[PDB]
DNA sequence: CGGCTTCGCGCA
DNA sequence: TGCGCGAAGCCGAT
């Protein structure tokens, strides 16, 4: 519907409906942004052609409480901060507290919307959410994908077992979608309360040393629109060049630091991608980057697109069931609650420098990860309680967490999704093995372990 | 049947 | 350090 730089593939329909005569409202959710926001600029075309402004409604639901401050201060500054590009632009912004559900349905019925449009998430929360929303409006409701290069339902119509049967197939329709961004075009015709409750009800939660200090540092990623420009200014500028071969060198500050930002949707990844294909660098590096921002990003949305237990056991490849079942009743070398692992009182130091690193920057090095939730699976009862843990605590402490990335990322790990068999061991079965000694001959551990106590 | 993110391991 | 191989199962291939 309407465009010129607007390939109308990005934006499906939820519902059909009589178009109202009133403003056309962007449901915003994954993607916290105003530039370089698909949904947003569809949005606006949208009501250009009605006649009509456009406004942006988001609605803070009480799942916060189930994490911390620091995703919640993170998403409110930078909330803050767009409230402003947004004021700029003529385009008024309103900040709903519950559930989206009844509130999104109330607020087109009270302000007589004539459209209503919504950013793309694959996650269960929101479908649920959009189908209340669906059967409590009776205006069209449109999706965009803001969030993927390639629309996560044009790259692949099914479930994909691997990046390199992915690879071809997303690549393949770069040419068509990764493309500039237009300009926001304004309007033409014309918290802070919320952070302080928030943060009170989440101080008794907070992550405590034993001199009573909170153990998370702030000061690590300013959260905002324009920080998170600068941080990818600085990737490209300082750290690209080296990515490709220090990438999993955990002691060194090589990776973009961007997945906070992109997790928010405080910044674009297609932006990214534009950015890092023009700039003149190591090839290696620049493959090596791409093909994380691109395939396993997209391919984590794929995978949770098309299995809607991608947080459970049963969404592991049947090879992987098979090997870790017949494992079950494997004496485990060690076996630690949920309450030992978050307070890292395991044996393996680098296990425990991991855990801390989580604590305290609320961004554990992607390289460390996939050792991280490895050994959770290796000292715990059963696969199951593995990934409850492993989900609890990426959820609750990594900045970027309760993603598909993380789903994906864990479940890679945990359950050899996208991945394949290895040799056959005790407890952890044909799942791929990382150790301690495989760690040592590849970066300074004793480093890693003493940055981080 | 070729070859698989991120493996360990032996060996320059 | 970097490379090649081993141990594994299966997908797209043919
Ligand atoms: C156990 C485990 C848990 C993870 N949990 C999360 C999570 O909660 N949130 C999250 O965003 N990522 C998660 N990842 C993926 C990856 O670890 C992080 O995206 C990365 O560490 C973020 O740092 P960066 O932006 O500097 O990465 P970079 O090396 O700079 O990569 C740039 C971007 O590429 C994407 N990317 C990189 N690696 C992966 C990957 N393996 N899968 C998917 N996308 C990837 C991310 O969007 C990332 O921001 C997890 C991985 C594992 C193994």
């Amino acid at each position: 519907p309407r465009g010129s730089h607007m390939n109308p593939k990005r934006i499906r329909a939820l519902k059909s409906g009589k178009q109202g005569d009133g403003p056309v409202v962007y449901w915003m959710s994954r993607d916290q942004r105003a530039e370089d926001n698909w949904a947003l600029l569809f949005s606006r075309a949208i009501a250009k052609e009605a006649n009509v402004p456009v406004v942006v409604v988001f609605c803070l639901t009480d799942e916060f409480l189930e994490a911390g401050i620091r995703q919640y201060e993170f998403m409110l500054k930078g909330l803050q901060e767009l409230e402003v590009s947004l004021s700029r632009k003529k385009i008024p912004s309103f900040f709903l507290r519950g559930d989206p559900g009844e509130k999104i349905s109330r607020f087109v019925k009270d302000y007589n919307a004539g459209t209503l449009v919504t950013d793309f998430s694959p996650l269960r929360i929101k479908n649920q959410w959009i189908e209340k929303v669906i059967s409590g409006i009776s205006i069209p409701f449109f999706e965009v994908d803001a969030h993927n290069v390639v629309p996560c339902w044009e790259a692949s119509q099914k479930h994909e077992y691997a990046a390199h049967t992915f690879r071809p197939k997303l690549y393949a329709l770069l040419p068509e979608f990764l493309e500039e961004f237009p300009e926001l075009e304004p309007n033409s015709v014309t918290l802070s309360d919320v952070l302080e409750t928030g943060v009170k009800a989440l101080l008794p939660e907070r992550a405590l040393l034993k001199n009573k200090d909170p153990l998370f540092e702030p000061w690590h990623f300013e959260p905002g629109e324009k920080a998170a420009k600068k941080v990818m200014e600085s990737f490209i500028a300082d750290r690209l060049d080296s990515y490709g071969a220090l990438r999993n060198d955990p002691t060194k500050n090589m990776l973009s630091n961007l997945s906070p930002y992109l997790h928010f949707g405080q910044i674009s990844s297609q932006r990214v991608v534009l950015e890092v294909e023009k700039a003149e660098s190591n090839p290696g590096s620049k493959k090596a980057f791409l093909d994380e921002i691109l395939i396993w990003k997209e391919i984590s949305d794929n995978f949770c697109y098309y299995n809607p237990g991608y947080d459970g056991f049963e969404s592991f490849p049947s090879w992987a069931k098979e090997s870790l079942n017949a494992h079950r009743n494997d004496v485990r070398s060690h076996i630690y609650t949920l309450e030992e692992f978050e307070a890292g009182k395991t044996h393996d130091p680098l296990w425990n420098a991991s855990q801390m690193e989580l604590l305290s920057t609320g961004k554990m090095h992607g390289y460390t990860r996939m050792y991280w939730a490895k050994k959770i699976l290796e000292w715990s009862e059963s696969p199951e309680k593995a990934l409850e843990i492993a989900i609890c605590l990426n959820d609750r402490y990594e900045l970027d967490g309760r993603d598909p990335n993380g789903y994906a990322g864990i479940a890679w790990s945990i359950g050899g999704v996208h991945d394949r068999a290895w040799g056959e061991r005790e407890v952890t079965g044909k799942i791929r093995y990382m150790s301690y000694e495989g760690c040592k001959r590849k970066f300074d551990v004793k480093l890693y372990i003493e940055k981080y106590s």
